[PDB]
């Protein structure tokens, strides 16, 4: 709970960072992509990208925690190799050397992002989400698994 | 051989069927769960379930030999009380009234299943395996022991 959830595809178990893998069928409404991992002890930044294809030219949603200037998270979109206007959440919900549950929920108008079961940010779709078929994870973290679940 | 193996937990010796017991720490990669037993002389079916908790609502892997319509084995997953698509191995590697060695090996992407030291089926993880902390065995069999071993 509070929702019943079903595997939408097989989990990636102990993925090695940097990780690039498919989201099979592309992102769909109601999908929860959950990353369970550990922020490194001397982390500077990490990145979770939801993107069309392996190139990283088109990133629907770039999630970029930065342990800099007090701690903040950047959310942005990249189109045809070009970054849009950043959305800076002036708070750091991750902690160096500590385990986290990072969950991305795909609604029709926005992504909702949960860190450790608590709501952290919303990010409104700038481009269509069904065109995302790739998750790329890199930077100062370790991961223990990634799950893909739906309410259907 | 061909591998050196170490107890990952104490064996269950002469467990009484139906049997429900813990997998301590949950399933982990490289674990071999070995059931040594006897198929009854008038067996219809038996079941080995790897599940989260005692309720049987969430069965990561359901292993269900059926001495029906020529003999076949069902492998399936149950989530939130709901069965997924079955995987039917159209072969029966058990024999009525006869002893068997049933061995389940946990790899990162799949379970490998050995019957009598020979490979029988593979079953790809539909849900994470570390969440399994319970083995449930029931149906038309007797067991002499269950072992849990790792290569570590």
């Amino acid at each position: 709970g509070s929702m019943a959830l079903f595997s939408a595809q097989s989990p990636y178990i102990n993925p090695i960072i940097p990780f690039t893998g498919p989201i099979q069928g592309g992102l769909q409404e109601g999908l929860q992509v959950t990353l369970q991992g550990t922020t490194k002890s001397f982390a500077q930044r990490f990145v979770v990208n939801f993107q069309n294809s392996f190139n990283g030219n088109d990133i629907a949603f770039h999630f970029n925690p930065r342990f800099e200037e007090g701690g903040y998270v950047v959310c942005n979109t990249k189109q045809n190799g070009q970054w849009g206007p950043e959305e800076r959440k002036m708070q750091m919900p991750f902690q160096k050397g500590m385990p986290f549950e990072l969950c991305f929920l795909v609604q029709r108008s926005e992504f909702k992002v949960m860190v450790n079961k608590k709501f952290f940010v919303q990010y409104q779709h700038r481009v269509p989400y069904h065109l995302v078929d790739t998750i790329a994870v890199s930077g100062c973290l370790k991961l223990s698994f990634i799950t893909f679940q739906t309410q259907n």
